[PDB]
Formats: C-alpha cells, structure tokens, sequence
C-alpha cells in the first residue's frame, strides 16, 4: 500500500461519521490474524474493538474460514425467492433453537439497520392487520438502532441530531434513559417517566423498542435488568409488542447468550446482527412469533412486504452457522466471565485518574467514561503507538475484544487505556 | 436437505414478499455453476434471472471464487472507522473511474435500500447545510427504490401499498410514469404532469430520484432517454439534486455500462448495488459530487451522518473488484448486444399469444407482460419441469440472464416463456 493510495482514500472515499473536507487520519490494514490487526508497515496491533463488536472469534479463524471456502465452492449466493438452501435452513434452525420459545419465525436480512426496519415494519403491519390505529414507537433516550430513516426515528434525538430531519422523521415517544445500574440497586422512581408516556399513549403505540441492558452507541450505558421485566409486563398488559434490539448485545457479549436472559424475558421481535457472522461479513436476522407472522400474512397485504435482494445469502449464512457452532461448545461463557473479572480488576485504577468520570464493565465490555471529550487524531495515534487498536468516541474509551483474547493481550489494552487517561493531553 | 429440513423452512423461514400462512412451493438448491442451478435431486436449471439481476457472470466463476478465497486469507473483514484497506481503495478507484466525472466521492454500504437511504440523507443534509428548507422528493410513478422506510417513501404508492403505512411515510411528490417508450417517439404531452409538480414545489424539492430508462420492480417499464435529458436540465435550472438509482441498471444490463449513458447525462447522486459484486454477496455504493460531499461536511453536522458496521467490507470489496475486472475486458458489450437480439427474435412470437399484453426488450432484459396475473406456484413449477429457473411476478414473465449464457440456454428460456403464455393454464 502506497501513500498515493492513502491520498485517494482521503480525497475520494467516505468513512463512517467523519468529515470529508476536514478528515482525520486512517490506518492502512493489510491483514489480520487471531486478535491482531496488521498495518501496511508491518506494525501489529491488539484489537480491542472486534471491529465494532462483530469479530467475537477474532480474525482469520480456521473454522469460519473453512466454512466460508466450502460454501463458495457450492455457491456463494442464489436468490431466496422461491428457493431455499442448506445454509439458510441450518442457520434458522440454530437461531430458533437458541432463542426463547415464542421466537420461531426468522427473517434474514443484510444489515442491522435493515433488521430494525424489518422489526418496525412487522409491528406496523401487525396492527394494520388487526385494524388498530397504532403507528407510534416508544423507545428509551440514549438508544441507537441504526442509520436508515426508520431506525433513525427511534434513535436518541440529541445523540443523532434529529434537528437535521426535523419534519421528515416521524416523532416517536422517548422515555428517559434507564438510570438504575446493572451494577447497583433498583429504584422504582426510575419507572415514572416510562409509565407516564405509556399511560398517555397506550392506544397509539405499536411497539416498545429497546437495547436490552446495554445501550451501546448512545453511551455504552449498562442498566438494571428489572427494567426489562417491567417493560415486558407493561407490554403484556397493554397488548403492545416488545422489540429487543440485540444487534450489539447478541451472542455472549454481556456474559449471557442474549442480554434478554439477564431478565429472563422474551421480546415479541428480536433483531440480531454484528456478531452473527463472527465479524466476517454483514448479515442480520429478525425473529418474531407465530402470532405476529401469521397475523401479518392473514391481513390485506397477504404477506410481510419485505425482501432484500440478497436475503439468505448462502455464504454469509455458512459463516454464521460456523460462528454459532463455535458458541455451541459453551467455551465463550468462561472466556467472557474471565474477561469481565480482568476488565474490572485492571480498569479500576482508572477511577482515580483526574480525567475519568466512570468505569463500568459487563461481560466482555469494559468502559471508561471521561469528563471531557477525546481528541480523536491524537488519542488514536497514541493507541497505535502502544501496539493496540482502540476506537474511542466522545467521552468514551471502551473495550469490546474478541472472546479468545489472551490475558496478556487484554492486559495490554487495559494498560493503554489507563495510561491514556492519566492527563489531559489527549482530551478536547 | 431432508423433507424435515424443507418442513422446517416452510414453517419457520420467511422468504421475500410471501405468506407464512399460505406458503407457496420453494425449490431446494444445493449448488450452482455456470448459468445453472442444481437442485437437491440432481436436476439442473438454466438460470434466467441472475438471482435477481446480480449474477451477471453466472455462478461458481473461477475468478470471483479465487478473489474471494484470497481476501479471506488476508482478512474477510475489518472495521472502516480510522482504517482503510486495499480492496476498498481499489474498488473506489474503479467506481470513480467508470462513472461520469462529477461523481468522485464514494460511500460504500451494505445493500441497495441502504444506498438509497444514504442518497436521500445526502440530499437532505446538502440542503440543510445551505440553510434551505428542502425535504420533499420528486419521483416517478411505478418506481422502486428498496424496502426500508426512506426508500419506500419514494416507491410507487400502489405497487408498494402505501395505505399500509399511511401516516408513517413522509408524503413525497409523484409525477406520472414515463409514457414514451425507449422503443418509440417522444410526446411532449408526457411532460405536463411532471412540470406541474416541479413548478408548484420547486421551492421544496431536495432531489429528483428515478431509475434511469428501466423501472424494474415497479413494472419492468422501459422509457425514452429524453426524459433523462429533460430531467437533468430542469434540475440544473432549479438547482435540484438528481439521484439516479442504478442498483438494477448498473454494470451492463441495459446495453450500456450505466443506463444514464443512454441519455449521455450525469446524476448528482448515483446508487449502485446488485451486480456490483457479480452476485456473490451483498454490497452497495453511493457516489456523489465533490460539491455535495464538501457542502455536507463543511455543514453544521461536521460530517455525513451515516456509518454501517460492515462499511467497506474487504471480502465484498474484493468480490466486487474481481467482478469489475471481468467487465474491464469489455466482453459484456457484445455479450449483451447478442442477448438483446436473441430476446427480440425469440420473444417476438409471444405477440401471437392470447395471454400476452406486451413484449419489450432492452439489453439483457426480456419482458413478456401478460393480460392476467400469473399463478406463481403453477408457473414456477412448469418452468422447473422445463429445466429453467424463472421468477415471474404479477403480470410479468421476464428474463435477465447472466451475460455469459449460451445461446441454446437462452433458447430453453424463451421457449419456456412462449410455451407458458399460449393459454390460461398458468394464469389467474
Ligand atoms: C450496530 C447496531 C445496529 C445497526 O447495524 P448496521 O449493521 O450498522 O446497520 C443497530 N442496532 C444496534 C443496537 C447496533 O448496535
Ligand atoms: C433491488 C433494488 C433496490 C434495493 O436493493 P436491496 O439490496 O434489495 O435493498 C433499490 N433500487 C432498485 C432500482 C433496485 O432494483
Ligand atoms: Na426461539
Ligand atoms: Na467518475
């Protein structure tokens, strides 16, 4: 990789949420292996991010690799209209089996945002079919559900700058962000906001949508499981659908197979993505109940009106099947538990740094919230120099590493974060 | 695939736009090679659909395969935030190079619908940065832009059943579907409807969005290039962005590399999907002008507000690079031209058939519109018994074969269509 390449990237290639006129450096990656990324210049970095949650088995994994190659030899893709195939059936078998009982109807899609759009459309078509006028969504503040219009409409209005689409995006209902902590005590006073909204709008709410336990992109918040119990009961009582968006929490990340398990509840609709394929390629799934799938099909439309071109892509399905096969071994449980203990122990010291607001950990997620925002270019460079890849945002320096990360490798990530927060150099 | 597997699929697996209560037959495909799909019982089907436009090089292509397997050895995926990599760079060089000059900034995304969503958000943010109150889209009737909420808002209100979502979708402006055929003379009376809208709302329109030349999912309609020439001019005059959605028309399909060429015009925003990866896996691209990309960034939000987790996916990018490399050889041009001749010649006779409402052909697209809807289950079955894979819908029996289809294979397709439309058997 040459510098002319880098210049082409800078002037012609957009990257996620970053300016084009005023870019910030980017690092060339040539390959990746185990828990390491490899830059063009030969520098090896311990990945603390799993490429944004997804790469839970790390990189160049032999089982994922083998699964993908063998599928390519059968067929990379065939359309799913009027056709079915083994990778899709196997995957749906696994997804149905590993999730709560009521969740038994699978809609495969390409991306997490699309999975959410699917969930939202199911909710909408569901009520239309029952002849009830329900078009509104009730969601938590500090939530994040994707970047497409529908998903944007249920993301934190401040966190996502809704003043940009003010007038274009429907106005949903935003209850306060859960205050009670996964770590601490429950407080009944936390429920009043949501109760008020639900009481004042029960008749127009199609669905409640939330990220179970962890609100990821909107603040890496970790809230008390009683919230989900409560929400599930309120939805049951009112006859309203519950959508759990586990695109981030799914597949072991919080120490349980799905974060819903922390409350022992089942949503009516479940959105999955990111780690689904083990971070090899994009795939998503939206699962729902029989009651929802059948109601939709028996109404005016006569079907659920969605179908991405690449729905059920065999290759992505093979990768997912292989990712899930690793998880079937149950090994992830102790791997995540050990990562939890190690994050708690090693991030603790950060609590005494001047720049640190909070330190929270759940499963293989460890977060250091800062008092001031990070200086991106600056902190990212520091992290690279330490031989680690960490992608901080706002006031959040966090770790979500692969489950197979070696205690030594994790020790490196933790040392770098501690060292990053010891003065204001990398802040503002 | 056991019968139990197929039982599981019917009961638990949602397919595109179909009922979960009154499910129609699906066919179990184990692999694919060349232009053929292979079922579980060993039977081979000539593929007339390109797995919905995308597999322009057929299946199990040696080149595509090796490029995919090679990327897998380096890294199937890594995150795109603060990181760049060879496949994305190479892919973006080609897209910029192969498209009109003004289009030099690429936003890579996961799927078509998302690419459209991206295009729509650019337009809104563009006008946001210029402090202009523009949130309406102007599009054509019979248009299709994807299944996500934003994309649905510019899809045909009828074809897409807007009644279902009345109240959730922003209400855009819909001008009459292009009357003048790509096969015929131009009637300036065709412009009234559009002009009437463009006037009364020129103050409100953020962008004009249309599929160039071929309105695909909305009716496989083929209209005269003059519409594009005129639309561009009107957009230039009012200073309105033009979004050309070429997710279906891109990469050779209509006889030109890009359908926009048929009118030698250039969009402000261009959406690419489907055939981009040679139908191996999902990937999309939205290209735009420096002016748009800079405006947005130098805007108040500071960047373009969008970023899919799997943005720039190396594996997909390398499949796309291999696919474009095949197009670089230039063969598609005559491969497509020949297909167009064969389609024109061999579908001609369907015009003597009683169930046929119209026959139209453009590039590697052949359409036999019928007077009555098809019996999907019965027709598909007939086609499979004739050794071909054709996916009809509504009143359209159409073909979009791989560019590498042999003439005798193309012949079994067109014969199958001709035989299907002779009477009422497979209809209503
Ligand atoms: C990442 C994420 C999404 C969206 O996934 P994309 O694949 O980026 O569209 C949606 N919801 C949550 C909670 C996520 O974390
Ligand atoms: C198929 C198509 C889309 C949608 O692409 P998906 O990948 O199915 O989301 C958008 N626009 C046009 C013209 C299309 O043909
Ligand atoms: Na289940
Ligand atoms: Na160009």
């Amino acid at each position: 990789m040459t510098t002319d390449d880098l210049a082409f990237d800078q002037r012609h290639i957009l990257h996620p949420y970053t300016s084009m006129t005023s870019p910030l450096p980017v690092y060339p990656v040539v390959s990746a292996e185990g828990c390491e990324l490899i830059l063009s210049d030969g520098r090896r970095l311990v990945d603390g991010m799993s490429s944004w949650w997804a790469a839970i088995h790390g990189y160049n994994h032999p089982q994922l690799n083998a699964a993908m190659k063998s599928q390519i030899d059968a067929m990379s893709h065939v359309m799913f209209g009027g056709i079915t195939h083994a990778p899709a059936i196997e995957l749906c078998r696994k997804l149905v089996a590993m999730t709560p009982q009521p969740l038994e109807c699978v809609f495969l899609a390409d991306s997490g945002s699309v999975a959410v759009e699917v969930a939202m459309k199911m909710a909408l078509q569901y009520w239309q079919a029952k002849g009830e006028a329900r078009q509104r969504f009730l969601t938590f503040r500090n939530g994040y559900h994707g970047d497409t219009f529908g998903a944007m409409s249920v993301c934190d209005p401040d966190n996502s700058m809704h003043s940009l689409w003010k007038g274009y995006l429907p106005e949903n209902l935003f209850a306060p962000a859960p205050q009670s902590r996964m770590d601490g005590e429950w407080d009944e006073r936390d429920m009043v906001g949501f109760a008020r909204l639900m009481a004042a709008h029960r008749h127009e709410i199609a669905a409640v949508i939330i990220e179970p336990i962890v609100q990821g992109a909107g603040g890496m918040r970790m809230y008390h499981p009683e919230w989900l119990k409560r929400i599930r009961k309120i939805c049951d009582r009112e006859g309203i659908l519950l959508i759990a968006d586990e695109i981030a929490t799914g597949f072991g990340r919080t120490g349980k197979l799905f974060a819903c398990e922390h409350a022992e509840i089942a949503p009516d609709i479940l959105c999955l993505g990111k780690a689904l394929t083990g971070g090899t390629m994009t795939l998503s799934a939206t699962l729902t109940t029989r009651e929802v799938a059948e109601t939709i099909s028996n109404g005016e439309a006569g079907c659920f009106m969605h179908g991405p071109t690449f729905m059920g892509n065999p290759l992505a399905c093979a990768a997912a099947n292989a990712s899930l096969a690793i998880l079937e071994s149950g090994d992830w449980q102790q791997q995540v538990a050990d990562i939890e203990v190690q994050l708690r122990e090693q991030l603790a010291p950060a609590r005494d740094a001047e720049m640190v607001a909070d330190v929270r950990v759940l499963g293989a997620i460890g977060v250091v919230e800062t008092t001031h925002p990070v200086n991106m270019a600056a902190l990212q460079k520091f992290f690279v120099e330490q031989g680690v890849w960490i992608a901080p945002f706002g006031k959040l320096i966090y770790l979500m590493p692969p489950y197979i990360i070696l205690p030594q490798q994790l020790q490196r990530l933790t040392a770098a974060v501690n060292r990053a927060v010891q003065d204001e150099t990398f802040f503002c």
